[PDB]
C-alpha cells in the first residue's frame, strides 16, 4: 500500500491535529498506510534511519479518531530547516526513500513548506510527491479579504476571554492594562482580541504612516487615550498592543525601549514593549491617579482546543491534501477560498521580492478598520480642533490647552485617521 | 432638538443581539442622538396606548450600554408580537412611534420582525421616520452569499460543538448511541455545524432527502444502518445528530406513527403543533426494539434553548458590532426599508423587496447546499452505507452478521435507502 | 516479576475516574510495579477466556497516563457487567486474575462493583490478591461528613449552573418558565446545588416532602404557587429546577396521572419504568392548561448525560489524584476489601461493613438534610409562598390577583401545601 | 428604615458579587436600605462627607437580582488603609454617622478586615473573608471565597501551556501572582499535573537565596532529561521574592540595588521572578537542548466569573452577614465550618504577636502536601543517595556524578523533604 508520512513544522495553532486527522483519516479509507513524524524534520535531519524510526509513529484510525478535539500536535514539532545545507537536504531523501513514502504532507508554515519542497526537487517526481498545509495563526496569509487561517479563531476568541477578565478587573479597581499581544508578523490578532473585546485603544504597526516608529510617539498615543478617558470620568481601560510595534521601531527608539542601554544582538524577544511604555506612563500621569500595568498574551493561545470554526476548517484542508496527492498534485499548498479548499503553486503566493509567501497585513484603509477604531478611545483630527473637548482633556492632564496642544496634536500625521 | 433613535428586538433571541444594540446606541450617542430601547419588541407599540409604550421604554444611555457586547441576550427583551397581520396594529406602531418622535427605528428580528417594519413605515412619511432592519437567525437562513454566516451562528454551533464532545466522550467510555435533536426546524446548517465539528458519526438533515416528503421508517433505517455498520467494526457505540427540519418534512402517515400512532395533535386554528414531536425519543424506542438484542442502548438528547443566550465568541462580537455600526450609517447615508447585512467584509444596506423571493412574497430562505464540496466532505467522515458499500459483498456479510441477519436480508432491507438520500 | 496492579471502572462515569487511574498509576509505576487496565469493567473478565481478556486489557504505562487527569470519562471505558450475580462468572474472573497474576486489584464503581470486587476476592486466599475499590457517584449520595462531596460532584454542579445560567438568561430575554430537570433519582443534592448556584427561583427535591408518597397534584401546586408569586411582582418568566428523585417517592395514583392517565410502564420482570416518566413536560402541560391564560409558556429542560463526561474542574482534579495515591498506600498497608474515602481532607481506606446500610446490603445513601442550615438558605433565596406568606392577606390578594382568582379561592387551593413541605 | 452600608476592599476576587447579592437581597426582605461605597475606604477616608455621597450608591433589587454570576464588584474596591493614621480612622467614623449607617459590612481580605476593627473600637461591623491567595485564618481545610475560581482557571491556562509545552518542546516558568502565601501556586500545578511546585512554606531557612532557587529548577530539568523529557511546566509562587535575603534581591534586580519607595522599603512588584530565572537557566541548559519561557497568571484570574463552589459560597455569606448583625453581634467574621455558617470574634483571629489579622499558609507537614509532592519531578534525600540515579542526571548535565553532588546535594538541607 503507499505510504504517506505527515509531520509538523513551527510553532503549534489550534486545529494542527484536525489536519492531521481529516489526512490520516481519509488516507485509511483509502487502504493507504499512515506514518508521522515527530518533531517535524528534527530526526530526518540527521539521515540515520534507525534514529528516525525510534521517531516516527503509526497514525492509526484509533489514534486519530478523537484528536480534532485537541489543540496542540500529537506528532509534536519543531523548527529544524534541511534547507540551509545540501547535506541535510540529501539526509531527509536518504531517510524518506527508505520508509517508501509516497505522499509526503507538512503542515507549517513556510519555513516548514520550503523544507518539504527542497527534499522534493532532487527527488524524482514518481517515487514521492509533496504537499503542505499552510499554518499560522497571525492570518497574515494572501487569502481573499476577511478569510481567516486556521487557528486564528480559537486564538482571537480565547484572547477576547483573557481581555473580558482584565476589562472587569480595570473596572473594579481602577487601572490600565497594556495587553501585549504576541507576533510580530502583523496586527490581525491584537485588532481581533481588541474589537471583540471592546478594548479601549488599540495599537498595530500597519496604522503608522511613516517607515520607522519612534518610542515617544507609542507613550504619547496611550497617553492621549488615558487623559481623554480621565475628561470622561474613568482613570482605567485596556489598551491592546501588536507587539510587531517593536519590529517596526528605528534604532534610537530599540535603544529607549530597553532601557537607555544598548540592544542585545545574536535580539527582538528579549523587549517587553507593554512593561517599557508602562514605566514610561506612569511617571507622566502617576500624579492624576492612574496606575499601568502590562500582561502578555501569547502562548497560551497556541495548543488551545479549536473551536467549532477552526475544527470544520482543519476537516476540509486535511481532506484536501489527500484530494491533491490524488489528483496528481505536488509542490502545492491545500489553502480554502471562497469556501473552496483547492491546490495552489507555491511560486504562484511567492512575493517576488522576498522569496517568502507574501504576507496579507491589516488594510488600515478597508471599513472594517475605521469601524474598529469608531469604538475606540482617541483623539480625532476633528477632536484636536475641538476647543470644549481639547480644554476638558487638558484640564484632566493638568497643562493648559495650549500645553496639550503642543505635545499632542502632530500625532494625527503619525497615524492613519 | 436631537432626532430619537428607537430599538427593539423581535423573534427568538440569538448570541450578539446585545452587540447590535451597543454598537447602534454607542455611535449614536457620539453623534448627540437620544437612543430609547421599546421592551419586548411590538408587544406594546401594538396597543397603541402611548402610555403603556412608554412603561415598557427604556433611555439607552452609554453606562448601560458600554459593556453588554459581551452579554447574551437582550437587555431590552424580545417577543413575538407581530403587527403585520392588521392594519389597526400597524396604525398603533405609527402612533406610539410619532408620539415618541423616532425619527430612526431600528428592528433587530427575523422575517416577520423586518416585514413588520416596513409596513410600519410605508404609511410614514419618509423625511419624518426611517426603518431598517438588522437580520437575526440562529438558524442561518438568510440568503447571504455562501459560506458567510448570519450573526449568533456561530456561537450556537460553537457551543453545540462542546456539548456534543461531552457526549461523544461519553458515549465511549459508557457504550450507547446519542441521538442528539438539534433545535430548529427552518434548515440543516445548525445540526450538520455542530456534527461535523464535533466529529459525530452521523447526521440526518432535511436538504439531503429526495423526495418531497420524507417517511418516518426511512429516518430509522438510516440511523439503524449505521449502527450496525459500526457493530461490524467492533463499536457499540456513537453519536447521531438530527435536525429538527426532519419533521417539518414528513409525510401525514410518517406524522401519524411520529406522534405514537395517536391523532397528530392541533392547535385550535388547525395547525398541526410540531413543538409537541419529539423526534429523538420516537426514534431511539423504535432502534431499542430492533437492536436492544445486539447489545446496543440508545438515549436521546436535545440540544436547543441553551444556546439562544450564550455569550458571543468573538467572531460574532465583532459580526455585531459592524452591524450596529451599518445601521447608524444607513440612518446617515438616508437609507429606508432597507436590512444591514455583511457581504465579503462590507456592511452595507439591502432593500427589504430586492431580498423577497417573487414567488412567495417572504424572504427567500437559504438551506444547506448538499451538491457543495463542503457537504460532501462532511459526508466522508461520517459512518454510513454508501451506494459503493451496498455492492461490496464481503462489507454487507459483516454487517449482516453484527446484526444476527442473512446478508440477503440485509440488503432487502436497507438497500433501497440509497434512492432516499443524496449520495 | 514486579507485582502486578489491574484496575477497571464499572457504572456510570464520572468526571474524575481518569484522574483515580492516573494517581493509583503513576503512583504504582515509581514503586516498580506493572499495570494494567480491563476495558469495560468486568464485561471480559466474566467471559473466562483469556485471551478474549487479553485483546481487551492494556498495559497502563507511564505515557499512557501521564496527561489524563486533564480528561473526563475514561480511557479504560466501563460497563455495568456484574459477575456478583453468578459465581460461574465470578470463578471466570478469578481465572483470569490468577492467570494474568494480578497481586492488587482496584476497581472504581459503584455498589455493584465495589461488591463484585469483594465476591471474587471471598474465593480466592488472601496472600495472593488483594481487593480495593474506590466509592463512585455523581450524585453525591455517598454517607461522608456532611458538606464533604463525592468526587465528579463538584464538575457536575458547576457545569449544570452554567446551563441553567444560559436558560435564566433566555427567560427573561423572550418572557418564560423552564423547568429544569436534573436527571438522577437517588438523591437531591445535585438539583438542589445547581439550583442555589444559579439563584434559580424554585428547587424542588424529593427530600422536602413531609409524608411518605408524594402526589402529582401537590407538584403541579408547588410551582404554580412560585408563578404566581412572581407574577404578582411583574415577572412572568423564571427558572425551577427539578429532582428526577421527585418521580420515585410518587403514589400508584400519582404515577397514574404522570404517563398520561395510563397505566405506568413495565419491564418483563414486572418492575416499573421510571426511566419513561417525563416529569418536566407532564407538569409543562398540565401549567399550560392553568396558566396559559395568563401570559405564561412553560418549557421543559433535561440536564444529565452531558455532566458525567465533563473535563474535571480543579478541586476534582487535586480529589482523584488523593485518591489513586491513598489506594496504593492502603495496598502497601496490607488492606483489603476496603473503600478508599476522603473524609475531614484525610484520605483513608474504611472497611465495607462501616458503610452499608443494613437494611439494603448497599452503602448507605446520604440525601439532603433539609433542617440543615445550608438548605434553609437555599430556600430562603427562592421565590415561594411561605407559611408566612399565606396568613399575609396583602400578599395573598395580590397573588391571587395575578391568577385571576379570589383571595378565599387561593387560600382554600394553595394554603395546604404547608404540610406538604417542610418549612 | 434600619441603613446596611457595603463596600469591598482589597484586590477583586470571584464571588464579590454574590456576598453583595446575598447580603443585599436578603436585607432588602427585611426592610433595610442598602446602600454601597464605591472603591473601599478611598473616599471614607478623606473625612469628606460631600465626596463619599458622590461615591455611594442605592443597592437595589433590580440592581443585584443577577450579579450572583459575576465576577468584579459593582461597588468596585481599593486598598485605602485607615489603618494607618487615626486622623483617618476618625474620618470613617464621621462618614458613617452622617449617613447614618446602622450596620457596616466590608468585604475583603486580612488587610480588609484589619482596617474595619479599627474603625469599630468607637453601628455594627462585620467582615467577610476574600482572597484568592487563601491566606485567611480559617478552619483548616476551608478555603475563603473565590480561591476556587482561580484556582480552576489557573488549572486551564496551565493545562494549554502543559500541551504547547510538550507540542513544541519547552519549559514554562509560571509565576503564580501573590506573595501572601503558597496556597493558589500549589492549587494550581496539583490540579494541572505540574512538574514542579516552589512555595516559600517549604523552605527551611528564613532567608530564600537565589542560586537555590535557580538549582532547584535546574535540578528538576536535569531529572527529566535523564527520562528523555526535554520540556516541562514548573510553577513558582510570587511569595518566593519576600523571603529572599538583601543579596538575593540585588541578583534578582539584575545586580542592581533593589528599587525603593520613598520610605525605604523594596518595591517588589517591580521583580520578574520568573523573567530572571529564565535567563540563568537558559545560559546553564541552552546547550542540552532548553527552551525556558516564564509566563505570569494572576490578573486575569481575579474577576472571573465564580464557579459554583463560590457562588453557593458566597450565597451563604452574605446570609449569615446579615443574620449577625441580627442576632447583635459585631466585631465578627463570617466564616464557615462544618457546612454552618457563623461570626467569629475578632479577637480570636489575632496573632498576639503582631496585633493583625493570623495569615494562614500552606502546611508543609500536612498529607496533602506531601502527596502533592510524590507527583513532581524532583531529586529527594533518597534520590541523591542513589549512585545509579546520580550518574544517569548527571550525565544528562553534561557533568560528572561529582560535580553535580557538589553543586546540588545541598538543597535537601534548603526545602523541606
Ligand atoms: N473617543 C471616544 N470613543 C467612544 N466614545 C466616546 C468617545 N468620546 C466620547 N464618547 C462618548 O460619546 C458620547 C457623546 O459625548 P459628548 O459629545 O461629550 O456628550 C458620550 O456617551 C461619550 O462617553
Ligand atoms: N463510513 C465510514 N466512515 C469513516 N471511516 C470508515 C467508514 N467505514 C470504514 N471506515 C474506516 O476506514 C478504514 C478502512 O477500513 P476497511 O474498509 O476495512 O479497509 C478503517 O479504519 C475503518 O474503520
Ligand atoms: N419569595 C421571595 N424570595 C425572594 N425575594 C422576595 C420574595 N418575595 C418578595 N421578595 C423580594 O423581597 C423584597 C421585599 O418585598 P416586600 O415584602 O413586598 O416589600 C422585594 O425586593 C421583593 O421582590
Ligand atoms: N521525580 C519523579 N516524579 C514522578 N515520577 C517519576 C520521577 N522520577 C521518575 N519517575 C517515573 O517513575 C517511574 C519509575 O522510574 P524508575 O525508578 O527509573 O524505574 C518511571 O515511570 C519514571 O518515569
Ligand atoms: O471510532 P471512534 O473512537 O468512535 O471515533 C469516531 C470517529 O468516527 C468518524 O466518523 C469521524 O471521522 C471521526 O472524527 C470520529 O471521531
Ligand atoms: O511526562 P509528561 O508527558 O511531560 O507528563 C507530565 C506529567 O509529569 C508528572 O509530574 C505528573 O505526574 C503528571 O500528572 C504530568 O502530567
Ligand atoms: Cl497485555
Ligand atoms: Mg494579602
Amino acid at each position: 500500500a503507499p505510504v504517506l508520512g505527515i509531520l509538523c513544522g513551527g510553532g503549534p495553532a489550534p486545529g494542527l491535529n484536525g489536519v492531521i486527522a481529516g489526512a490520516t483519516l481519509y488516507a485509511l479509507r483509502l487502504g493507504w498506510k499512515v506514518i508521522g513524524f515527530m518533531e517535524g524534520f528534527k530526526y530526518l535531519c540527521t539521515g540515520d534511519v534507525d534514529v528516525v524510526k525510534a521517531h516516527t509513529i503509526d497514525l492509526t484510525y484509533d489514534i486519530v479518531s478523537r484528536i480534532h478535539f485537541q489543540g496542540g500536535t500529537i506528532i509534536q514539532t519543531s523548527r529544524a530547516n534541511p534547507r540551509k545545507s545540501p547535506e541535510l537536504q540529501e539526509n531527509v531523501r536518504k531517510c524518506l526513500r527508505a520508509l517508501k513514502v509516497r505522499y509526503f504532507l507538512t503542515i507549517g508554515g513556510d519555513d516548514t513548506a520550503s523544507s518539504a519542497v527542497s527534499v522534493a526537487s532532487g527527488m524524482n517526481g514518481n517515487e514521492i510527491s509533496v504537499i503542505s498545509c499552510p499554518k499560522t495563526i497571525d492570518n497574515d496569509l494572501p487569502l481573499p479579504a476577511d478569510q481567516s487561517t486556521f487557528g486564528f479563531h480559537t486564538a482571537r476568541s480565547l484572547g477576547m476571554e483573557i481581555i473580558r477578565n482584565l476589562m472587569v478587573d480595570s473596572k473594579s479597581a481602577p487601572r490600565w492594562f497594556l495587553v501585549e499581544a504576541m507576533g510580530r508578523s502583523a496586527g490581525h490578532l491584537a485588532l481581533g482580541m481588541a474589537e471583540a473585546s471592546g478594548a479601549h485603544l488599540c495599537l498595530i504597526p500597519e496604522e503608522f504612516k511613516q517607515d520607522e516608529i519612534e518610542f515617544e510617539d507609542v507613550v504619547e498615543l496611550v497617553e492621549a487615550t488615558i487623559l481623554k478617558r480621565l475628561a470622561y470620568g474613568k482613570n482605567y481601560g485596556v489598551c491592546v498592543l501588536a507587539e510587531g510595534l517593536v519590529s517596526k521601531m528605528s534604532k534610537k527608539a530599540l535603544y529607549k525601549l530597553f532601557g537607555n542601554r544598548e540592544p542585545p544582538t545574536d535580539l527582538l524577544d528579549d523587549a517587553e514593549l507593554a512593561r517599557s511604555l508602562s514605566e514610561e506612563l506612569l511617571k507622566r500621569l502617576g500624579n492624576l491617579g492612574i496606575r499601568i500595568t502590562p500582561k502578555k498574551i501569547g502562548y497560551e493561545l497556541r495548543c488551545a482546543d479549536p473551536v467549532a470554526f477552526d475544527a470544520v476548517y482543519t476537516r476540509e484542508l486535511g481532506y484536501g491534501a489527500i484530494d491533491a496527492f490524488l489528483n496528481g498534485h505536488s509542490a502545492a499548498l491545500i489553502v480554502r477560498e471562497n469556501g473552496q479548499v483547492k491546490p495552489v503553486q507555491f511560486k504562484d503566493l511567492l512575493d517576488p521580492a522576498t522569496g517568502r509567501v507574501r504576507t496579507r497585513l491589516v488594510d488600515v484603509t478597508s471599513q472594517s478598520f475605521k469601524v474598529a477604531r469608531v469604538y475606540m478611545w482617541r483623539m480625532s483630527k476633528k477632536d484636536y480642533e475641538n476647543k470644549d473637548l481639547v480644554a476638558r482633556v487638558a484640564a484632566a492632564g493638568k497643562m493648559t490647552p495650549e500645553a496639550f496642544t503642543e505635545k499632542f496634536a502632530h500625532l494625527t500625521d503619525v497615524v492613519v485617521e
